[PDB]
């Protein structure tokens, strides 16, 4: 029947979907969420053999272990075991587009397991098996006999094995197809893998049992009263003596209980559900759930006889919360949310798409530590444990159907075709049936990037009708279609419209107010964190704060999808698209996260944490005004620490208790200060600290901070007089300057400082020259490629203009002697095929004290593309261990991504001045620097810089970090000016105009000295 | 203004004067102006200006030079934005070209006198035998800034001896969203801390 080539067939013999069950036979156990003797894990060592196509599978396999198979761990993705390659493709499908067909060469995974079943499981009741995740389709046999089939790689498939099993040893056989008609709805931008990658379990339920249960919570106007309503359904034989008891617990206290025999209210002319019952429990002053205070209750549903014998019990965590949209705003418990979200794919660098508790918890804590309060399940239902963790640690979740058909032309080709409605429908309905009782799920999503088709409207309506407690969203077809309650664009900019035909992306500020529009707007994806990115993040936050109906967004995305590979010598390295021979592939586009695959943070994460702070601040005189953005909690685990420092030198500091109500303000009057002992800038830095540990953070955790410049004392006092006087030696090829143990050589043919000595020690490996380019960031490259240039990409614009190839032509090199210094004057023109791109005019002035002051005035042709930077570069002979600077830090920061950095005196190991982006580029800049120290050197002025063992050339010539090699000495790039990094998207120029170096004329000045 | 330094140096082909001044108030240093004046074999005087503005002082209305020229000439000719008066936040209608008007048109007779007549993005200004080249903003008239300040009605103004020239490297916006609370947008305030500009003055 080739069922995997027919969208009309998505399963055979599969049982209905339902919320998490465990069939406890002890109420207390269900109450406490302890393990259940009736829910067994079959995860562990199984047998596995790979085949190139289903037809190659031998019938003998059905009854006998194949001797050639191997023993492997399940769950797992077979690509991570090396059986075949995982494929990284973004939009274009990994198989020829010819629905509903798939390639005849279709990798097939033959999994099997020999296991035992207790006789008690067979003597009574029903035993079923549950596959939490099988990618992408499979047939199942038990003891040589066929059981059924299932599709949808991201929801559990269950089969009743009661009639197939025997007491003792049994053998399951699972034939998993890599490609199926289900693949057409699984075109998400991520590695394409396959296998039994989620848990396998066996669940025993009684013959007469709880088949489904739904819990709802409704409130009064002020949330001081609720009604919990539990609809319970059964399967099995009805008896008058049967009963259902629902009880609700708050910790160890039972808050309420109700019991009733089965038999629902009349529904229509034919009656009601004899097989159902709904219990209603009143709850006074309920403890409300939110991401701020995730209060939870436990509802236990007991199926039993009137005489009191327990049949079974099921249960779930309940969070009392109301989600509703009113007057254009998304409200939680009556208050308007500000979504600090992130999109998070299920990805592990070693295990592929297999998720484990430890990694989930890791993710959650880091999210919470970085001020996120929400997550979008991009773009499929997640492993069941995720929801339990979100409910308990407190995160707002967008649960999304596993439907993405991005590679179709047009995008809604399948979604508008009624033949695909059935397959789509199950991907939505079975999700709702599994997840509807989780308080953390506040919004349902119909999927992603599948245009807008009539199937979406019908499914939008199905959800609205079955579960009115949560809004429905869907971005396809222009983000504001009839299939969404929320305008939820992806990559719409703050102020800039992108008026694409049919599906424009308007400025989010403007979108809200289009004629007739009234919905709230929350970006489903924004601030594409690919590589050196997050430029302009603050612009979003500012808008979110100011506009009530701009309720936030979900950053794209949490973690880089890089995978571990091992070099010849067993050394692991980070791999991306194409790295497994996969072709066609989309290269580094699978890496877009705020953290590297191992969860180490990228520098942008700190920018996010900062902009997503929950406390806002204002300064007036000596008064600090703190405003809380919490909606429900008081700041009961927070104090404010403040410090004043003069150019990095500590002056005064202290702490104060924060006692601010949600949405309230607190005024803190700072003490009088002992004003600076001299010149410089005084800086005030405040940090909110949580003295006590929480479930998600350690004691002393820093949740927010902010700085302000206070008094500045301009220096007017002249340095003393150095009797010492520098001397000038002239030759035809060089100008030399000597001052005691110091010397400087300027090359007359080049016009550059070629060498410097301290004593007899040479200081430079390469001369000090202007630099107007940078090894391109991923945002600079966009989708451009050598075989498919995108002329619009910044990198192509700079290349085309000759920026990377321009050569310096000397126009002037002169030396003069002053009263107390030597003055060298140079001028160079950088040209390309006749055009003058840039002009750099400088003076170097060496005085009696051995300080070299460099003045630089650059002209940039108004018609050449704006340069990536205006600076100087050189390779220093020395390699020192630390780098110390007075400027913004300590982490890497760029013009459009420096809000989170703070001005102070920082000092780090040289290696931390390099950011290890998997795809290498210009990195590690620190801006607003007034002083830099390295080895015996000192540079003063107002510049940006980076310092590391890699030349810009090497960074741009190398595609993978593991391949970089530390060069001799240290490369120093000191910029008077540097272009923003952008990031609103990574496929079109995204650096805002105010961050492009379009001034035409630029000036900067630096002092270089040795200590 | 408090002189911090004033030195002269002879170069191969020029004389170089370096100066530094401080403006202070009640002991606080408001601004520091550091300059060089390089006079070459061609009679051209190149003035380089670097100013520091204390971050805690209110952003200044302008960062420029001023002087009263002995010369009173009939016309003003410039290569820059015009022909009418334009300020940083109000210069979109002005056009870059070569303009030439009679001196009195470089003064705008607001009933209540104030700073007026500025022209921005100028690369060349010519008046009488003088020529100024660079990238600056300027106003030129027979009324000193002091006199404009001190006079409440236009009909009470008196041409001063000579011509007052205000050449600015930077000028603050004029605002106007309202005329009863500060209305100049942050991007038109001179809050950079450090400013640089360069002018070359020559004759005919
Ligand atoms: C490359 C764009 C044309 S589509 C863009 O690609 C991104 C790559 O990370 C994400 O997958 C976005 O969701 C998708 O819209
Ligand atoms: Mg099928
Ligand atoms: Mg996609
Ligand atoms: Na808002
Ligand atoms: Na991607
Ligand atoms: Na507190
Ligand atoms: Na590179
Ligand atoms: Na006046």
């Amino acid at each position: 029947r080739r069922d995997w080539e027919n969208p009309g067939v998505t399963q055979l013999n599969r049982l209905a979907a339902h919320p998490p069950f465990a069939s406890w036979r002890n109420s207390e156990e269900a109450r406490t969420d302890r393990p259940s003797q009736q829910l067994r894990s079959l995860n562990g060592e199984w047998r596995f053999a790979w085949f190139p196509a289903p037809e190659a599978v031998p019938e003998s396999w059905l009854e006998c272990d194949l001797p050639e198979a191997d023993t492997v761990v399940v769950p797992s993705n077979w690509q991570m075991h090396g059986y075949d390659a995982p494929i990284y493709t973004n939009v274009t499908y990994p198989i020829t587009v010819n629905p509903p067909f798939v390639p005849t060469e279709n990798p097939t995974g033959c999994y099997s397991l020999t296991f035992n079943v207790d006789e008690s499981w067979l003597q009574e009741g029903q035993t079923r098996i549950i596959f939490d995740g099988v990618n992408s389709a499979f047939h199942l046999w038990c003891n040589g006999r066929w059981v059924g089939y299932g599709q949808d790689s991201r929801l559990p498939s269950e089969f009743d094995l009661s009639a197939f099993l025997r007491a003792g040893e049994n053998r399951l056989a699972v034939m998993v197809l890599r490609w199926s008609d289900g693949s057409y709805l699984e075109d998400q931008d991520m590695w394409r893998m396959s296998g039994i990658f989620r848990d396998v379990s066996l669940l025993h339920k009684p013959t007469t049992q709880i088949s489904d249960f739904h819990v709802a919570t409704r409130f009064n106007d002020d949330f001081s009263r609720a009604v919990l309503e539990a609809e319970v359904q059964m399967c099995g034989e009805l008896r008058d003596y049967l009963r259902v008891t629902v009880s609700l617990w708050q910790g160890e206290t039972q808050v309420a209980s109700g019991t009733a025999p089965f038999g629902g209210e009349i529904i229509d002319e034919r009656g009601g559900y004899a097989d159902r019952v709904t219990l209603r429990l009143n709850v006074e002053n309920p403890k409300l759930w939110s991401a701020e205070i995730p209060n939870l209750y436990r509802a236990v549903v007991e199926l039993h006889t009137a005489d009191g014998t327990l049949i079974e019990a099921e249960a779930c965590d309940v969070g009392f919360r109301e989600v509703r949209i009113e007057n254009g705003l998304l409200l939680l418990n009556g208050k308007p949310l500000l979504i600090r979200g992130v999109n998070r794919h299920e990805h592990h660098p070693l295990h592929g798409q297999v998720m484990d508790e430890q990694t989930m918890v890791q993710d959650i804590l880091l999210m919470k530590q970085n001020n996120f309060n929400a997550v979008r399940c991009s773009h499929y239902p997640n492993h069941p444990l995720w929801y339990t963790l979100c409910d308990r640690y407190g995160l707002y979740v967008v649960d999304e159907a596993n439907i993405e058909t991005h590679g179709m032309v047009p995008m809604n080709r399948l979604t508008d075709d009624p033949r695909w409605l059935p397959a789509m429908s199950e991907r939505v309905t079975r999700m709702v049936q599994r997840d509807r009782n989780h308080p953390s799920v506040i919004i349902w999503s119909l999927g992603n990037e599948s245009g807008h088709g009539a199937n979406h409207d019908a499914l939008y309506r199905w959800i609205k009708s079955v579960d009115p407690s949560r809004p429905v969203q869907y971005e396809g077809g222009g983000a504001d279609t009839t299939a969404t309650d929320i305008i939820c664009p992806m990559y719409a900019r703050v102020d800039e419209d992108q008026p694409f035909p049919a599906v424009p992306k308007w400025s989010i500020k403007k979108w809200l107010s289009l004629p007739g529009e009234t919905r709230p707007l929350i970006l489903c994806e924004y601030a594409h964190a690919m590589g050196n990115s997050l430029g302009g993040f603050a612009k979003y936050w500012q808008a979110f704060r100011q506009y009530p109906r701009l309720q936030g967004g979900f950053v794209w995305d949490w973690v880089d999808q890089s995978l571990i590979k091992y070099d010849e010598n067993g050394n692991p390295w980070s791999a991306y698209g194409g790295d497994f021979g996969d072709t066609p592939n989309d290269r580094q586009f699978c890496m877009n996260g705020l953290v590297f695959a191992d969860r180490t943070p990228h520098p942008a994460l700190t920018e996010a944490k900062h902009q997503q702070q929950f406390f806002q601040f204002r300064l007036s005189g000596q008064t600090i005004e703190v405003t809380s953005e919490y909606l429900f909690r008081h700041s009961d685990n927070e104090l404010l620490h403040w410090m004043v420092a003069l150019d990095g030198k500590p002056l005064a500091s202290g702490e104060v208790p924060l006692d601010v109500a949600p949405q309230g303000k607190q005024l803190i009057e700072l003490p009088e200060l002992p004003q600076p002992e001299s010149a410089g800038q005084l800086w005030l830095t405040v940090r909110v600290v949580q003295p006590n540990a929480t479930a998600w953070s350690e004691a002393g955790h820093i949740s927010a901070w902010q700085q302000w410049r206070l008094a500045e004392n301009l220096s007017v006092t002249l340095p003393a007089a150095s009797h010492a006087i520098p001397h000038l030696t002239t030759s035809e090829m060089d100008f030399c300057i000597e001052l005691g143990n110091k010397r400087w050589q300027f090359n007359r043919q080049s016009g550059f400082l070629s060498q410097m000595w301290i004593g007899d020690k040479k200081q430079l490996l390469t001369p000090l020259r202007d630099q107007f380019t940078r090894a391109p960031l991923d945002n600079d490259i966009g989708v451009s490629e050598a075989t498919r240039i995108d002329p619009n990409a910044w990198v192509e614009r700079w290349k085309a203009a000759g920026h990377y190839q321009a050569e310096a032509a000397l126009l002037q090199c002169t030396a003069d002697t002053l009263a107390d210094a030597v003055l060298i004057t140079t001028a160079h023109a950088w040209q390309h095929q006749g055009k003058t791109l840039f002009i750099s005019r400088k003076t170097y002035r060496i005085d009696g004290s051995g300080q070299m002051a460099i003045t630089v005035d650059v002209e940039v042709a108004s018609d050449t593309p704006h340069p990536a930077r205006i600076g100087l570069n050189c390779q220093l002979a020395q390699v020192a261990e630390r780098v110390n600077w007075l400027g913004l830090g300590p982490q890497e920061n760029y013009p459009d991504r420096l809000t989170a950095a703070c001005f102070d005196r920082w000092d780090l190991p040289l290696s931390d001045m390099y950011t290890p982006y998997v795809f290498p580029s210009e990195n590690g800049l620190r801006c607003g620097t007034r002083e830099l120290n390295y080895g015996p050197h000192q540079w003063r002025g107002d510049f940006q810089f980076n310092i590391s063992r890699y030349s810009q050339q090497q960074l741009m010539e190398t595609s993978h970090r593991h391949l970089l090699h530390a060069e001799e000495g240290t490369w120093l790039n000191i910029d008077g000016f540097h272009m923003g990094i952008g990031g609103d998207d990574s496929w079109s120029p995204s650096v805002s105009a105010e961050f492009q170096l379009s001034a035409g004329r630029y000036h900067y000045q630096l002092v270089w000295c040795q200590k």
